[PDB]
């Protein structure tokens, strides 16, 4: 598929079985979703941007489907305004920019 | 060009006669970058990241060349943690998303 940037660039993932709207962010290195309460062993981590800090859980080997595209990898969950799909998903499901 | 993800999409742009280094952003709206002097009248405005809102120095109209590609729109200028190129100049270059 290609994407247009007149908008943002929302898309439908599926995750911990709940589907939800994120963006594909190449400006992130990493992935970065909104509270929710998975299972399994996370680790406390801090994140920057404009703005500042927030807190958020590290999950590891997490799996992810985007535009069923699947993935797998680390996401970060915490109290983010946006759901944000980061450099290491979208290298997962072929995703490039061009121009 | 077509540019992968497997690290950051960093670019070369050329702003106010100065080449600096940015991020191709397509989870950012807007265009903000680190302090610097600019040419022309400003206005103040708020921006909101994943971690709160800043205040910047919007600049309208104003030229800047994005990897070998011209664009001319608005320029925010304040504390972002690093240079962002957003959606307002991606779409000027003809950049999408494809996967
Ligand atoms: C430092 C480089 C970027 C700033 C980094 N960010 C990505 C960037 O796309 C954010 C996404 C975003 C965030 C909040 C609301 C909308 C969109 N956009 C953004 O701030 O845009 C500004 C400017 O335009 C406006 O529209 C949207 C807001 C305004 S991040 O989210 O802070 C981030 C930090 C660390 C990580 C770790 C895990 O890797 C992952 C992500």
């Amino acid at each position: 598929p290609q994407i247009t940037l007149w908008k943002r660039p929302l898309v439908t993932i599926k995750i911990g079985g709940q589907l939800k709207e994120a963006l594909l962010d190449t400006g992130a290195d990493d992935t970065v979703l909104e509270e929710m309460n998975l299972p399994g062993r996370w680790k406390p981590k801090m994140i920057g941007g404009i703005g500042g800090f927030i807190k958020v859980r590290q999950y590891d080997q997490i799996l992810i489907e985007i535009c069923g595209h699947k993935a797998i990898g680390t996401v970060l969950v915490g109290p983010t305004p946006v759901n944000i799909i980061g450099r290491n998903l979208l290298t997962q499901i072929g995703c490039t920019l061009n121009f």
